[PDB]
Protein backbone atom coordinates (compact mmCIF):
# COMPACT_ATOMS: atom_id res chain seq x y z
CA UNK A 1 0.00 0.00 0.00
CA UNK A 2 2.62 2.49 0.99
CA UNK A 3 5.25 1.20 -1.47
CA UNK A 4 3.10 1.80 -4.44
CA UNK A 5 1.35 4.94 -2.99
CA UNK A 6 4.80 6.61 -2.23
CA UNK A 7 6.42 5.58 -5.57
CA UNK A 8 3.41 6.53 -7.48
CA UNK A 9 3.16 10.44 -5.49
CA UNK A 10 7.60 10.53 -5.80
CA UNK A 11 7.30 10.10 -9.53
CA UNK A 12 3.85 12.70 -9.52
CA UNK A 13 6.03 14.96 -7.97
CA UNK A 14 9.26 14.34 -10.99
CA UNK A 15 6.88 15.45 -12.80
CA UNK A 16 6.14 18.65 -11.16
CA UNK A 17 9.84 18.80 -10.87
CA UNK A 18 10.01 19.04 -14.42
CA UNK A 19 6.83 20.95 -15.37
CA UNK A 20 7.74 23.48 -12.88
CA UNK A 21 11.52 23.57 -13.21
CA UNK A 22 11.28 24.08 -17.16
CA UNK A 23 8.85 26.56 -16.94
CA UNK A 24 11.09 28.58 -14.17
CA UNK A 25 14.32 28.67 -16.80
CA UNK A 26 12.21 29.11 -19.79
CA UNK A 27 9.64 31.87 -18.65
CA UNK A 28 12.71 33.64 -16.91
CA UNK A 29 15.13 33.88 -19.25
CA UNK A 30 13.04 33.97 -22.30
CA UNK A 31 10.94 37.16 -20.37
CA UNK A 32 14.13 38.44 -20.36
CA UNK A 33 14.72 38.32 -24.24
CA UNK A 34 11.39 39.55 -24.47
CA UNK A 35 12.43 42.91 -22.42
CA UNK A 36 15.27 42.68 -24.01
CA UNK A 37 13.13 42.83 -27.72
CA UNK A 38 11.02 45.62 -25.67
CA UNK A 39 13.95 48.16 -24.83
CA UNK A 40 15.41 48.02 -28.79
CA UNK A 41 11.07 48.76 -29.52
CA UNK A 42 11.31 51.96 -26.91
CA UNK A 43 14.78 52.82 -28.83
CA UNK A 44 12.93 51.92 -32.58
CA UNK A 45 10.31 54.67 -31.06
CA UNK A 46 12.90 57.01 -30.92
CA UNK A 47 14.36 56.86 -34.07
CA UNK A 48 10.96 56.60 -35.61
CA UNK B 1 6.58 5.97 5.13
CA UNK B 2 7.38 9.03 6.78
CA UNK B 3 10.82 8.65 5.21
CA UNK B 4 9.55 8.83 1.62
CA UNK B 5 6.95 10.98 2.38
CA UNK B 6 8.44 13.72 3.82
CA UNK B 7 11.43 13.33 1.78
CA UNK B 8 9.15 13.19 -1.55
CA UNK B 9 7.56 17.16 -0.14
CA UNK B 10 10.78 18.34 0.74
CA UNK B 11 11.84 18.34 -2.70
CA UNK B 12 8.13 19.50 -3.73
CA UNK B 13 9.02 22.71 -1.57
CA UNK B 14 12.27 22.51 -3.47
CA UNK B 15 10.73 23.29 -6.63
CA UNK B 16 8.04 25.76 -4.85
CA UNK B 17 10.85 27.59 -3.91
CA UNK B 18 13.02 27.60 -6.98
CA UNK B 19 9.70 28.13 -8.90
CA UNK B 20 7.92 31.28 -6.60
CA UNK B 21 11.39 32.75 -5.66
CA UNK B 22 12.47 33.69 -9.41
CA UNK B 23 8.86 34.87 -10.27
CA UNK B 24 9.63 36.98 -7.57
CA UNK B 25 13.32 38.40 -9.07
CA UNK B 26 12.31 37.83 -12.28
CA UNK B 27 8.63 39.21 -12.59
CA UNK B 28 9.82 42.58 -10.00
CA UNK B 29 13.01 43.70 -11.88
CA UNK B 30 11.87 42.66 -15.16
CA UNK B 31 8.40 44.94 -14.79
CA UNK B 32 9.91 47.58 -12.80
CA UNK B 33 12.06 47.86 -16.12
CA UNK B 34 8.54 47.72 -17.48
CA UNK B 35 7.58 51.24 -15.36
CA UNK B 36 10.85 52.23 -16.95
CA UNK B 37 10.25 52.45 -20.68
CA UNK B 38 6.69 53.12 -19.90
CA UNK B 39 8.15 56.19 -18.07
CA UNK B 40 9.92 56.61 -20.77
CA UNK B 41 6.83 56.10 -23.51
CA UNK B 42 5.00 58.98 -21.55
CA UNK B 43 8.42 61.46 -22.37
CA UNK B 44 7.61 59.86 -25.70
CA UNK B 45 4.66 61.42 -26.15
CA UNK B 46 5.51 64.57 -24.46
CA UNK B 47 8.02 64.68 -27.55
CA UNK B 48 5.47 64.04 -29.79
Amino acid sequence: LSLQIDAAKVEAQNQLNAARIAEIFNNMDLSKQSEFREFLKTVASFQQ
